[PDB]
């Protein structure tokens, strides 16, 4: 089943690349209708980046959650 | 740059999972407007599957080619 290839990929994509900033925590994310938005940082490091004034790691990658578009 | 995280992922996704049927050739694919469609089989095994009457591996996974949806 093709939807499961996509789901297992997202599961892996999410797991093997932690927060770009602290490198250990997993990334923040949310579901935005038909896509999964994976933010570049965990929530702790994102808030911290505002405080310290660094917007270098700000960003996200959206992933279609289904196999067919 | 976020578009590049998506591109490098697709590059990897495409490379580490060859044809589901013969297991060596890389998969067929095409660009369908804003998505990359990765078919489950290379072209040789897909045509062959019609000939032998097996539709078990028929299918594809579409991937949004950009970071933002
Ligand atoms: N945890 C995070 N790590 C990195 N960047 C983030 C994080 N949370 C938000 N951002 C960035 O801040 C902005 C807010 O995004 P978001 O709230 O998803 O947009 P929208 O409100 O349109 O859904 C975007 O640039 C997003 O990439
Ligand atoms: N190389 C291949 N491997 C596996 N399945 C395939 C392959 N080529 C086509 N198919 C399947 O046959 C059908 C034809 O798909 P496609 O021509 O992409 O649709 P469309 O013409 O709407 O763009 C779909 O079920 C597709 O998944
Ligand atoms: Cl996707
Ligand atoms: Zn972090
Ligand atoms: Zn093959």
């Amino acid at each position: 089943d093709d939807d499961d290839k996509k789901t297992n990929w997202l599961k892996r994509i999410y797991r093997v690349r932690p927060c770009v900033k602290c490198k250990v925590a997993p990334r923040n994310w949310k579901v935005k209708n038909k896509h999964l938005r994976i933010y570049n940082m965990c929530k702790t490091c994102f808030n911290n980046s505002i405080d310290i004034g660094d917007d270098t790691y700000h960003g996200h990658v959206d992933w279609l959650m289904y196999a067919d578009s």
